[PDB]
């Protein structure tokens, strides 16, 4: 619908230490904007940069142009799931999955998050990340499902960037029309948070396009 | 504190391509000879829809024969124990993250294991169970930032011939400060010795020895 | 130093899976429009046994339209010029490293290019010539240790459908000190417009435009 | 075709971060004992501004001791010889691509080598010459598409301690049809034994043995 709700729970671990986060939000799928409030329920205070989780906290929240097949809006009411590997340039790897279903007007997420091999003096365990930069994801079809890759980066305290290579697989639960090669522009931002990030208000803006011209 | 005849008790909770499962095991082995064996049972999520082989190297470098001219990081870490973290990067994009918290209760090592695999193509040898076994391997172990790292590029043999490659990145963290070793190697040979039709029961063996390369 | 119309002169020497070749080209473009076109000729090692597409992005981010609010690293570097390094990483392990030394003579840029590709499998799309073209792309550019870096993972479309991925890592080096830009993007669309049977003659075009991501940028006045 | 004492003659042309150089070498070794040594001389581009260590493993798996139960792909390929392709992926993004055409003239192997490295950061151990030596390694060899592959993640020890990692991917191509081996390993130990101040003269050694993993192989009679 023009205005949808979000309900979510994430369970996971970072370098073996487990935690849990729940969230509630709302957004406009046809405008490509969304926002949510996240609450840490287990494993607080989190000893890692919150930023590594933010892109796991839904490509249905992306404004798709008419000449571009929309894989995500097609997959409802049944929904879809996605898998992702997030490979940071210092060897830290985060694996995340999301099972997305629809109940009335509210999307429901079942998220699992697992990070390993973050060095203790790195920007993630030391919390020296500022935010994610805007990015452009590339989407193409492979083995009857939709892939999404993007080489992005996090800005660091005092300048410089921390790169991360995203590899996402999107699987609609039911068979939908497959799209051509296209792009999605992203901008995710933490707009407010408390000292230990037990409460986080997170926003994303996403728009699909087909590149130049 | 470390005795020629130790026991293994383990539980793994995890998921592959989003589908969860759980496996328990009971084992035994000889740390000073570098040999071990266990019986594993699927307790949740069976029958497993992926090749069992991707899990076996998660199911303890204390079971490796270390010569005396090589500092033994793992046997030093007991009785307090150690933990390890690992990424396993398959050449077709399948990636498995696993963690193991290892403690010691009397004569039995106890594992708390987490396993999470993503992005395995449905047409690949992991989801279609076309792996035969792990080949023998030689791991590279070195120190970085006060902890021990171990990297190895190995492979799985496939049923119509050929090999399916995997890059290992392990971080070993002793629970308290031990002597750190110099650059060395561990030779591995892990084998499934018997199993069920669906791999609900698996008998797993490993043989390991540390060395220093040529000569 | 930068004129609305510029010329291009280049020579590329290199090898793929150990077999050497050489290519010369002449071109023209408009740096402030971010467009260029050239004519390329194989001079050595023909006919080439690999897909020509792996060479095209080696054949000048000075040919990229920069908005007025984004610092332009490349147009600043002339008349002295700049150099760049890059090593493409294709998903089946075939890897190409490339270098370009770019200088200026009057109104003509001059390239000295080296291209070296290794480990292309015989049954892969490069050695079997099953690539159609490069898809449009969006490059990510950021600063590291006083020089400009460029990352983008893009793809080639394949003859029977589907895509063949490649990871780009470029380093750009101005020869003299210039102003460094913030993290930004460059959109690309490179196209082979015409070629003969064995790709002896190739007409190649590129369109490149810089932006700042987010909400793409005319407001009634 | 293979005699217990063979000689080596080589020339390498290449560049690192765009700056070209050339090195010639003369050597000797015992293929059946897996040992070799050579003396290398910089002929162009000296003094080299990068750590010499990145070139040493490019300066022939015929010099590897094979047990009788493991098929020898390399000693089989002569007198025709073989060629190999290789990418070396360092953990900070430095990438070196190398090719070698190995031929045989009498009792002397002849190498034609190309070496091309890009994106080595200026503050890294290669451009600062902070490497000490390659650690010994164990390469893993397997067959793919009828040719021989070699993978090994290895490392260089660094001046102030610690290690600098590199990912090797080699493709070996015999010039004639030979019998293909099963999955096996080769243990390596390459050493610079002497060099002059700026590495214009370098004496280089390698020791190599193939095996089949543990249990490492008289049985007391």
């Amino acid at each position: 619908k023009p205005d949808m709700k979000i309900k979510l729970r994430m369970e996971g671990a970072v370098n073996g230490h487990p935690f849990a986060i729940e969230g509630v939000g709302l957004g406009k799928p046809f405008e490509g904007k969304q926002s949510m409030d996240l609450k840490v329920k287990e494993g607080g205070p989190l000893p890692f940069a919150y930023d590594i989780l933010t892109t796991v906290f839904n490509r249905v929240f992306a404004k798709y142009p008419e000449n571009i097949v929309d894989y995500f809006k097609q997959s409802f009411p049944e929904g879809y799931s996605w898998e992702r590997s997030m490979n940071y340039e210092d060897g830290g790897i985060c694996n995340a999955t999301n099972d997305i279903t629809l109940d009335g007007d509210c999307y429901i997420y079942e998220i699992r998050f697992d990070g390993v091999n973050f060095p203790a003096n790195g920007p993630v365990m030391q919390k020296r990340t500022v935010k994610w930069e805007p990015s452009t994801e590339k989407l193409y079809v492979r083995d009857g499902v939709l892939k999404g890759d993007v080489n992005t980066a996090l800005s660091l305290e005092g300048g410089g960037h921390y790169r991360c290579d995203f590899k996402t697989t999107y699987k609609a639960k039911k068979v939908v029309q497959l799209p051509d090669y296209h792009f999605v522009d992203h901008h995710i931002e933490i707009k407010s948070h408390d000292k230990d990030y037990s409460n986080v208000n997170l926003h994303e803006h996403a728009e699909a396009h087909s590149g130049l011209p």
